[PDB]
């Protein structure tokens, strides 16, 4: 129905509890084509189930840590899709981030190290860049639009989150910049700025399920959102009914980021 | 299909030209049912011509400047839409401004005045609590959500704005506010902040007409959004696809709100 | 030394735990003169004892709900500061704000009313742009500057804060506004978000206790700010040193308004 | 008389255009003692003759892009103010930023790149976070603050910021989580946003001539600041005026960043 013969590049599907993964999933249900990337061999694996379950026009590497990398998954995706009158790409949800462990573990001034820092900024926020130029004359053909998906840790700190704050402030002001850069060939950009989510890999961790608890404490619906929460929202960004949005940052939180004090937490 | 049998609640219809036409037109497109709202017999007409173009359960009187009025509007509404197990409202619309017009003439501090800011932040911002109030049972029982309209002139001075732009920043509060104050029932608020749009009226007005157009020469699309780009990004907020956001202002403004100097601008 | 031969109107000096009196400190310290304004015969006391405290040039009535009231209040005034070459104003300290009590208890929704609501923003927030409007040609006269004190219950929800955060947002605005209707005569406009201060009336109230309790517990620094904090930062804005600032939200709370979650809130 | 007996290390002195030399100055003016880092030999002409207008305790190499090189500084620092029970540093001024000239010019997509992007960050953002690090005991044993220098390119798009754009959300992220990490001891972290300042050196550019004209434009001060007001503003941030402050971001900018459509501008 609504995105009936419409084209996206899907990165950063790890697994089935990726909000990538929801993402596909929303895109797909709409009559979407996608085509979906993978960072490295033992990654592929799930790529693969994600291919099967929504009918992937193809399966593509991707390390968006080399431009190389980036470069001829783009040369792949224009055989697919950058040929014909009809050339071109509806959407690139950007959904990469990643920060050496050690980052993000206690006193920011102690953990912070120059390397890790850099690593986080080029996966998290380059990365993005990255794939703007790559995808540009494509979704130029189309007038497609670019998602990433951030975090309020960006702009409100968040105890261990550290230099993933810093990686995120950056990647929104890329979305900013893009948004200027793209939006005359009528690309749009956009992020989703995601609440935690209770995954069962994350409820794993005590200092994450301390920090999902106190979510829950804080937002006005008193919980915390879902995968596909965050894939239907995305859904509506990578949509025509989205055309009238670039340079956004949409709170998909259950409503966090709003509050100070909760009355729940006042004890 | 995206709202069948869902109920909504849309003020503000003033004529074809109203941002909120554009918005009961894009819910009653994907299967709403609708009861629009008039403040006067004399705007009446154009709200029962939308009755017509849209099957209208209702049409009913609500001057949000009247707590009477409001309480009345929201009695009738129980008989339709208050009896039964199936019985509350999916959404409410809020698509409200008033100032006196001289209030919004050349050098804010000039033409402020005591009892025009009252009107304003009365009619623009409180009515909305108001509605809030009236429709808490009807919207908790259907846990459905409320939706305004607001505008970058409440956290961004643009000239003559002046003290809508503080209605409008009050506006935004309330959304936080009642975000939190009815979350804990399931209801969601939210609003979109639209980007000037030019219509037959607005271009009438020389001063207008040139705001107009800087703001197409600002804006990253380089252009102004049009009521349907609004109406559709409200059937967004409006749906379930938007059931993890809460307390958002969404900017739908072809990405004016995010660029401080253009390139076009620079002469 | 700092402000000699300086001149200052204070406004809402209520006692001697008023962030007011303590700006009123901070200014004579540094060697201003100044008008102190009362808003009625009851508050006139404490008022006199600051005049004591201060050698203050004048004690004027001022009733910020009475645009009749600030009037007189300015042509007397206009008697001391506005007669020879030197005539004029270097700053007006606006530090003012009431909202029925009945508004600032539970529910947001449930509690807020039409007529609170109008009250609350009327001297709250309009109170500032009449006092802009009183003093325009005497600051216009000595290029000095306007103050007011506003609270993060505008952009962040606080618990019983209610229609005072929407006042307050609104009053944000008007400094925005402001700046630009009257920086064209060089003078700037400015705001301090003070932090909850722990005072001997506030530590009565059961709820205002907690809420002073969780924000030292949130705050970067570990504690809550002294009124000489404030006044100090006041001293700032309406010194020479602040010649390049107007516009300014200046968040002297301690870092709150910085934290999402802190570790010490963890638990 | 301020800072008398005060001790602090002033980063970035290039030259006497340099904002770091006004915020030297005004810091010596109020009687405090300064060490001057320099970056390389050819550089260290400029900061020997700061060094003699200022009385300067000691002249120390510091290049931010080098672990070691900051290691050693701090040193060097601690021989002089980290011996006797007097031990300590009051503040560290960071007023360094480095973006690839080739970055920043034109289409921030076909511009930016991945080394560029790296290096923009590392030496823009990461060095403060460096010497948070190093200065980390120092500071603590005078309770004293770091003051970094930002610009409004981080959140709104200006033509050619490009990369530093992105860099600069990076550094405000990182004072909100160093005012966090360092608050316990008492530490103090902020930031002056500097609006765009006339230089002899910048208005040189014409397309940095252009941006600085429509600054002045859209600016409700009508000028562009100067050092002295961005040293002054600095002094502020530094001193015990302004120990209520924490994780600031402080705009010094006469009123830039609060206009979206300035009344010069609508020609
Ligand atoms: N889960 C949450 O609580 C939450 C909340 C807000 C924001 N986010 C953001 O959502 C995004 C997606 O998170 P997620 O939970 O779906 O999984 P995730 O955190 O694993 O997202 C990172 C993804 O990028 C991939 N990736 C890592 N390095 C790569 C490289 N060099 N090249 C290419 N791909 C690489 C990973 O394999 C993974 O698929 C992230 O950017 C995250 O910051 C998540
Ligand atoms: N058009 C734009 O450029 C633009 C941009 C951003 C924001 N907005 C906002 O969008 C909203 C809708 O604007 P619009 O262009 O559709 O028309 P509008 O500006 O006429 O919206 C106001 C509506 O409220 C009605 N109304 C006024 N007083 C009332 C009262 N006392 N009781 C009940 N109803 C009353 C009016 O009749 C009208 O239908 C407004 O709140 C406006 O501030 C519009
Ligand atoms: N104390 C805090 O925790 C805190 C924190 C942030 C913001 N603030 C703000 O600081 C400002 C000063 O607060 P405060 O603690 O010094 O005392 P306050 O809250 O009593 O401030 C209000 C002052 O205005 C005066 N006033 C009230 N109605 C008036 C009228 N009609 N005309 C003239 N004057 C009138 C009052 O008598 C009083 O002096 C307020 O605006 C408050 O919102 C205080
Ligand atoms: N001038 C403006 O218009 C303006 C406006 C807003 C922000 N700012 C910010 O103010 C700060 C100071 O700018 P400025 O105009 O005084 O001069 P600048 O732009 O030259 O500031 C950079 C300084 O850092 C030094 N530096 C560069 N690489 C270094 C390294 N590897 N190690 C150590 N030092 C290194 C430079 O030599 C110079 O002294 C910058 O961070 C800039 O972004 C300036
Ligand atoms: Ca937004
Ligand atoms: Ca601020």
């Amino acid at each position: 129905m609504l995105l009936k013969g419409q084209r996206f590049v899907v990165t950063g599907i790890a697994s089935k509890l990726s909000i990538a993964w929801a993402i596909a999933e929303s895109l797909h249900r709409e009559g979407a084509q996608l085509i979906l990337t993978y960072p490295n061999d033992k990654i592929k694996k799930r790529v693969d189930m994600a291919a099967e379950a929504f009918d992937a026009v193809a399966v593509i590497e991707c390390d968006v840590g080399s431009d190389e990398s980036i470069q001829v998954c783009f040369d792949e995706i224009a055989k697919h899709w950058g040929v014909g009158d009809d050339k071109g790409i509806d959407g690139i949800v950007h959904a990469i981030g990643f920060a050496p462990a050690d980052q993000l573990d206690g006193d920011f001034t102690q953990a912070t190290t120059r390397e890790g820092s850099q690593i986080a900024h080029d996966i998290s926020s380059y990365s993005f860049v990255a794939l703007a130029k790559a995808g540009r004359e494509l979704l130029a053909a189309r007038q497609g639009s670019l998602l990433t998906l951030t975090y309020e840790g960006s702009i409100s700190v968040l105890p261990n989150y550290n230099v993933m704050g810093m990686a995120k402030a950056s990647l929104e002001a890329s979305v900013r910049y893009l948004a200027s850069s793209l939006g005359g060939e009528g690309i749009r950009v956009n992020a989703i700025s995601a609440g935690p989510i209770r995954t069962l890999a994350a409820s794993g961790i005590k200092s994450f399920r301390r920090m999902l608890d106190v979510s829950e404490k804080i937002a006005p619906l008193q919980r915390n959102v879902s995968q596909e929460e965050v894939g239907n929202a995305a859904l509506f960004l990578l949509s025509p009914w989205a055309s009238g949005i670039t340079g956004e940052i949409l709170f998909v939180d259950a409503g966090f980021n709003t509050v100070a004090i909760s009355e729940k937490i006042m004890m």
